[PDB]
């Protein structure tokens, strides 16, 4: 799996010192800014922006609805492959109690189905430029990011599957908040290409938009990096493909080993099947009713997801 949302803290400390300070401040303050976390279902209004240069990139409404179905399964532990979670880890599995619905009202109060379509001359979008998120750069401007989760679907090229913007970046980069997914790996079955054809590229990206990090700590295989989640076993490097349970490494050398079936690893879509309770706590904390950075999204979520 390829992803543009790695946080190699050793590298960031040297290459991006202001970003290092911002991430460290966010983590020092995350416990003090998560007391009024909601006890009820969190609803996320979604807008999907299809940005296409050709017919293959202009994916079907059914393809998009299947992706929303997958998010609602994975974030509510309603994925049928939950049964595949090894019994040693199933007791750590979390139910995020987060729902996703396509928007029915656009930012001007007009009816919408929550899908936009933008033809473009851009052949390939760049994560570096964030050009898919700007109408003037060949993409499509975000819908009010305080109220909608914006998911852009486009051609990210031969390598990149998707990328997300993290919550610590919301204050300074509000208009680029959201997630971008490669069109070939959006939705389940249908036009999606194996082995990333079960909609988990977006489950993984939405996990980053909800403050989660790669489970192995983005540290080049060492045991020094962390995902800041105590119930995800310390893990060396990423896993790819479809490992066999149990898989141990130099960070967790005893069975049950590393949680390679966590959505925040780099494994194939069909071999992923859980978030942990600790990851759920972190994601839900962003909706703390008094100080949660994404709390406003809950104020008008019902209004925006009904006709
Ligand atoms: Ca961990
Ligand atoms: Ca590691
Ligand atoms: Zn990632």
């Amino acid at each position: 799996r390829t992803c543009g949302s790695e946080l190699n803290m050793e590298q960031i400390r040297r290459t991006e010192p202001l970003k290092y300070q911002r991430i460290t401040d966010w983590e020092n303050q995350i416990k003090l800014h998560s007391r009024s976390v909601p006890s009820s279902t969190i609803l996320i209004p979604v807008v999907v922006h299809v940005v296409y240069n050709n017919s293959a990139q202009n994916i079907s409404d059914a393809q998009i609805i299947s992706q929303i179905q997958v998010l609602n399964e994975d974030f509510r532990r309603m994925n049928a492959d939950q049964a595949n979670t090894p019994s040693a880890f199933a007791n750590l599995a979390g139910n995020a109690n987060i729902e996703f619905k396509l928007a029915r009202r656009d930012p001007n109060g007009n009816t919408t189905n929550g899908i936009t379509r933008t033809s473009t001359s851009t052949e390939t979008f760049s994560m570096e430029m964030d050009n898919v998120k700007f109408s003037n750069l060949g993409g499509n401007n975000a819908w009010n990011t305080r109220r909608y989760l914006n998911i852009w679907v486009c051609n990210l090229g031969d390598d990149l599957l998707g990328y997300a913007q993290f919550p610590f970046e919301f204050q300074t980069k509000p208009n680029t908040d959201g997630v971008v997914i490669h069109y070939k790996h959006f939705g389940r079955d249908g036009s999606a290409e194996s082995p990333y054809d079960k909609g988990r590229t977006a489950t993984h990206a939405v996990g980053h938009w909800l403050d989660l990090r790669h489970i192995w700590g983005d540290d080049g295989g060492s045991c020094s990096g962390t995902d800041n989640i105590a119930d995800t076993p310390n893990q060396g490097g990423y896993n790819e493909g479809c490992p066999s349970f149990p898989k141990t490494d130099h960070c967790t050398n005893t069975s049950p080993g590393v949680m390679f079936m966590n959505y925040m690893d780099y494994t194939y879509d069909a071999c992923m099947n859980l978030f942990t309770k600790g990851q759920v706590e972190r994601m839900r904390s962003l909706f703390d009713t008094q100080t949660g950075i994404r709390r406003e999204m809950q104020i008008y979520a019902n209004e925006l997801t009904n006709p």
